[PDB]
């Protein structure tokens, strides 16, 4: 009742989504329709603010129905990326974006949170060159065609107690795609989403990886792919960049950097804040 929809923007991971406005404030926001334990914890994220987390204002029960309030931003990385197909986003942005992403990610974890499902979709975009997390913390108080593109490797081998490692996968492969404009491993099931991971980084195994091959989901016939390099991955990304990639990408989520580890590597030296060019 208190608002007014203005446009389905669409139908995300947990429901509809609703670009709305409220009718005592006039505030425009971000409604999610979402399709106790769950409430408590959802409550608990109306607490974890940071610029780079997308605010989520309110949180309303009724009719037995829930509904998010969030911090309304016009555009998503997905679309950017679309439309930059042509021409790439330059370094400097894909830098900025990167480390203000991993100040939202190191926040969190510091807190013990961990989103679990990002992707370009999740990531939006304001005119004044912020970039920031959406539905963060959501995966754990709901559970979650769902994209596996940026799944960690040990949620796919069916690891039940992942760690925050997962994002800093999760958030590697971005980096990867927005470099390159394609997605990193494209899987389409469990199972090519594995061996596609397999084919670019090695079929990993005990040396790699301790304890590996007794994950609940690891076959000892998955066929046995070696490395290759990650000059061929992402060009043409320097060798900073390349280096901070593959640390993001360790297969070992105890030896995969952490992002505050992240934030002081050498690929960040020069890091600056552009204004992108967005058209609304
Ligand atoms: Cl999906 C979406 N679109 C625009 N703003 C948002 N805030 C949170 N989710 C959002």
């Amino acid at each position: 009742e208190n608002f007014q929809k203005v446009e389905k923007i669409g139908e995300g991971t947990y429901g509809v989504v609703y670009k709305a406005r409220n009718k005592l404030t006039g505030e425009v926001v971000a409604l999610k329709k979402i399709r106790s334990t769950a409430i408590r914890e959802i409550s608990l994220l109306k607490e974890l603010n940071h610029p780079n987390i997308v605010k989520l204002l309110d949180v309303i029960h009724t009719e037995n129905k829930l509904y998010l309030v969030f911090e309304f931003l016009h555009q998503d990385l997905k679309k950017f990326m679309d439309a930059s197909a042509l021409t790439g986003i330059p370094l400097p942005l894909i830098k900025s974006y990167l480390f203000q992403l991993l100040q939202g990610l190191a926040f969190c974890h510091s807190h013990r949170v961990l989103h679990r499902d990002l992707k370009p979709q999740n990531l939006l975009i304001n005119t004044e060159g912020a970039i920031k997390l959406a539905d963060f913390g959501l995966a754990r108080a709901f559970g979650v065609v769902v994209t596996l593109w940026y799944r960690a490797p040990e949620i796919l081998l069916g690891c039940k107690y992942y760690s925050t490692a997962v994002d800093i996968w999760s958030l590697g492969c971005i980096f990867a795609e927005m470099v390159t404009r394609r997605a990193l491993f494209p899987g389409d099931s469990e199972i090519d989403q594995l061996f596609r991971i397999f084919r670019t980084l090695g079929t990993p195994d005990e040396v790699v990886w301790p304890g590996v091959t007794s994950m609940p989901d690891y076959k000892p016939s998955f066929p046995k792919w070696a490395r290759q390099d990650f000059s061929k991955v992402v060009p043409p990304l320097d060798e900073d960049g390349r280096s901070l990639l593959s640390q993001m990408l360790h297969y070992d989520p105890n030896k995969r950097i952490s992002a505050k580890a992240a934030l002081a590597h050498p690929f960040f030296q020069d890091v600056t804040k552009p204004v992108p060019h967005l058209r609304l």
